[PDB]
């Protein structure tokens, strides 16, 4: 516990602000410059089919739940170096927990 | 020009999460705590009918465009100090600008 819930009306307006151009979150959703994240959570990392993930993801081997994903989020490159997604970061815990309450949500 | 266009969708979910406690946005909506906003922009302060404002707001006098609204939200008290505005305000420019966003387009 080092992750608490949010908004999910918050957290689907950071995703359309700050993920979107990337990703999407539908089941049957693309893949597009970032994978498709229906079904992350539970996941290890690098495994959506038909997306080229670099050497470094699939290899950090990282199950995602809210809180690695927290972590991951404050700083990819920090969390994965090498990773090639582009995003600097969420910084505030606080977006960071709306963030993850959308994703736990749409994702499912 | 001290104020940017920012996110309307971000703007309606900051208003969900800090502004609906006390106020309404819709044309026909309800005083609550704090008055029902419809049609704020370009009105005096302490105008809407069947409020109670505060000598203070009243008196203040305040023309609400974009640029008032902003200096407002940073610190109410300080703007209007007397005001029973009772919240503490929004520091960042970057979330007063999609709040305004959301009013500018939601209070027409
Ligand atoms: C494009 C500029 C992106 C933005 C903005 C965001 N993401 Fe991303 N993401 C992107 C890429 C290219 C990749 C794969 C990197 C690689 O090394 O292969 C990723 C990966 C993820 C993952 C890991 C998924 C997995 O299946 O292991 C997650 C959980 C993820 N991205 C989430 C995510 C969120 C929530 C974003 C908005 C804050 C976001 N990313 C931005 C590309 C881009
Ligand atoms: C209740 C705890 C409130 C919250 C949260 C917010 N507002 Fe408010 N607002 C509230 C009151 C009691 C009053 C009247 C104060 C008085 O001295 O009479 C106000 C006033 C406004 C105004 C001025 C309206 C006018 O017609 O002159 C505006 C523009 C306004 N409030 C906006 C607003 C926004 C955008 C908020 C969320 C960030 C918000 N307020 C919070 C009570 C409460």
């Amino acid at each position: 516990t080092e992750f608490k819930a949010g908004s999910a009306k918050k957290g689907a307006t950071l995703f359309k602000t700050r993920c979107l151009q990337c990703h999407t979150v539908e089941k049957g959703g693309p893949h597009k410059v970032g994978p498709n994240l229906h079904g992350i959570f539970g996941r290890h990392s690098g495994q959506a089919e038909g997306y080229s993930y670099t050497d470094a993801n699939i290899k950090k081997n990282v199950l995602w739940d809210e809180n690695n994903m927290s972590e991951y989020l404050t700083n990819p490159k920090k969390y994965i170096p090498g990773t090639k997604m582009a995003y600097g970061g969420l910084k505030k815990e606080k977006d960071r927990n709306d963030l993850i309450t959308y994703l736990k949500k749409a994702t499912e």
